[PDB]
């Protein structure tokens, strides 16, 4: 095996490869939302910018797992990236609710990754998960939650409130 | 003929003269909208500014065709500029819809100009049309489309949404 | 159809959607090469940096087609992104040769896109292809060709020449 | 006992004292390598600088455990520091391989320290180990691994490749 590998279980390595694929998939989903909101019949540039940045951050999150895999001596295995579940995301609120559900799904997978690492007594991997992923995931979920509440207050249906709330995101 | 003229067909020269007149006409239309929106009983300074700038840009577009005509050795022939189709433009949305229809009419004429130039094997004229007119025309049409959608979302009828959307244009 | 759509054929729109998928696939391939070259048993940081940048540029190329699709009033349809053909890329030379073949495949598709646009008399689309894709594609192919030749000169097999050439890329 | 001591097990305190000795020993080993590479018949100033810095970092690592011991109310007990296993380290590659083996031995001891702290339910000590030692240890092992691979590529035996690779370390 790798000259650097030490205390790195095959199950953790395999789970990192699946989390890489999931981060790339979330990046793709946010990319699809971003350019949905730049359609001439949607035209929500604040939502577009918010999801474009989220798309870039998830691709960075995938790359941090790829660097991690190499750092521990595991071998990266990239699978196909599934098409986003939708091609059209509805209103801003429906896209935010879809993003909320996605971030909670990613969070669930990360907590299962932490349980795998903890079960295999890998403190270096539990540290990565707590410092770089679990922390940022809980903050994202809180922020999307706040946004859903603010948009429901302003008026979530294709109206003045959605137009005003979209400026807060620009 | 002109000492500079070379590979410049009489039909292209004649079509440039008609496109000059159409650019000047569009400039006049936008000028009329601009000062319609500064009427004391309309008072939409953002729409006024948007259409004033569009008026200046179309006059520049006409001048670029006049410089082009002289550059190829054609002779500029300016006709009368017709009165704008309307003296009153309604709401912001109706003016935007009228501008959308006008920009698509100008775009149609430009594509017919490109077909004339292509039929006469004039690559220099097709380059001008692609670089200076077709590109900017498609971006304008997209921008007006976005604006129509945003104004429909904010509330297109003489109300708070039109007042708020008008500030985005200031 | 879209309020902005004009002179935009369904075949061009469909071909743009397939080119989007191909740009995303090339981005994924370069991402895989980039982190292959950061494996502790490869350790070619110059190749890693070169392919990481190429990965980012291809994702930008995909986004420019997505903006274009929206600008013309077409509708983006993103398919699944296939796994890279390889998980391990061999030497620097073999990765460069694989990138060369990939860039020529992308170039072939772009020229077929240009023929589709030209057949449908879409000068705006032929302009995009010439200005943003065909130009950059020919320069990339030339640059990779130069690099292959330089690496063959320095010594393409896992030796001092590959180590020295890798510093030129850092 | 100490006025500050709280939730600090005698076994953790004793294990910190042994890890202090091991950090000091590694510092001594790197010091020996550093001045081996400044011998007039070795003259590898890049390797010399790399090992001198590694020697300083390990002495800092020992001091951080000494500050930690005092912070928890444990009592520092310093033993004798053993002579380095070798007085002559061979080539750069052999010294790097010896450093790799040493860093993995230190890493093993640190993970056993983490198990001791975890068994005694000391979250403050597990945090220190993850944040200040396990993280840096895995990065060092990866870096030495990369260097071994790069030096094997450049030519690990007393030749041009070792001379060139040594400049990368300067
Ligand atoms: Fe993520
Ligand atoms: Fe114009
Ligand atoms: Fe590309
Ligand atoms: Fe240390
Ligand atoms: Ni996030
Ligand atoms: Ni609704
Ligand atoms: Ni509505
Ligand atoms: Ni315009
Ligand atoms: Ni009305
Ligand atoms: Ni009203
Ligand atoms: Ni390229
Ligand atoms: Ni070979
Ligand atoms: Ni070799
Ligand atoms: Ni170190
Ligand atoms: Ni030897
Ligand atoms: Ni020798």
């Amino acid at each position: 095996a790798s000259q650097v590998r030490q205390n790195y279980h095959e199950d953790c390595e395999a789970s990192i490869n699946k989390q890489i694929n999931m981060e790339l998939y979330a990046s793709y989903v946010y990319l699809s939302m971003a350019y949905y909101f730049e359609r001439d019949d949607v035209a929500l540039p604040g939502f577009a910018k918010f999801f474009k940045e989220s798309s870039d951050e998830e691709r960075e999150h995938a790359q941090t797992f790829m660097k991690y895999q190499n750092k521990r001596g595991g071998r990266i295995v990239l699978q196909q990236i599934a098409a986003p579940s939708m091609q059209e995301w509805g209103t801003g609120l429906e896209a935010l609710q879809a993003a909320l559900d996605l971030e909670k799904q990613v969070n669930q997978s990360l907590l299962e990754l932490h349980s795998t690492a903890s079960g295999n007594n890998d403190p270096h991997l539990t540290k990565l998960l707590e410092d770089e992923y679990l922390e940022e995931q809980v903050d994202s979920i809180k922020k999307i939650g706040d946004m859903i509440t603010k948009l429901k207050r302003a008026g979530p249906h294709h109206g003045l409130g959605e137009y005003m709330f979209d400026k807060e995101l620009n």
